[PDB]
């Protein structure tokens, strides 16, 4: 049956002879992920989605809890060394930040709740498990110049 697209078998073919590297991948991933050429990203660039609802969508679509900025202090609380892994221009870029942990699980208010890419950056970086919140990308920025 059908498995992995046709760009996905053509790269790993050249991967497999040697033709590109494990590394080209990453970097060539990172590229596309700052490119902003997403589809619901475009769509709100161009000014055709609002913030809002984009937000309430997305978490509708994935069952995950919404969060107003309102329901946040101004500083950041206390959290596991590892909030580093997590530069402040990687929050930028890619809309979200950690905003708590109860109890093993790191709280992360995210814009783009679709985004595995940043998703997994952030589970890696982090070693942490994730639970996730939705919030609108100019609350979640906002914040992100407040607390850092």
């Amino acid at each position: 049956m059908e498995q992995r697209s046709a760009e996905t078998r053509i790269v790993e073919a050249l991967l497999e002879r040697r033709r590109l590297k494990d590394t080209d991948l990453l970097r060539a991933r990172q590229l596309q992920a700052e490119s902003g050429m997403g589809l619901l990203a475009l769509l709100g660039r161009l000014g055709l989605v609002s913030e809002r609802d984009h937000a309430e969508t997305c978490a509708e679509v994935l069952g995950l809890p919404l969060v107003d900025a309102r329901q946040l202090g101004d500083t950041p609380p206390e959290m596991l060394p590892e909030v580093q892994g997590l530069s402040l221009r990687f929050l930028k870029q890619f809309h979200l930040c950690p905003v708590g942990e109860r109890d093993g699980r790191l709280d992360l208010w995210i814009a783009d709740p679709y985004d595995d890419y940043a998703i997994d950056a952030v589970r890696l970086a982090t070693g942490l498990p994730l639970l996730l919140h939705v919030g609108l990308r100019s609350e979640i920025d906002d914040l992100i110049e407040r607390w850092y």
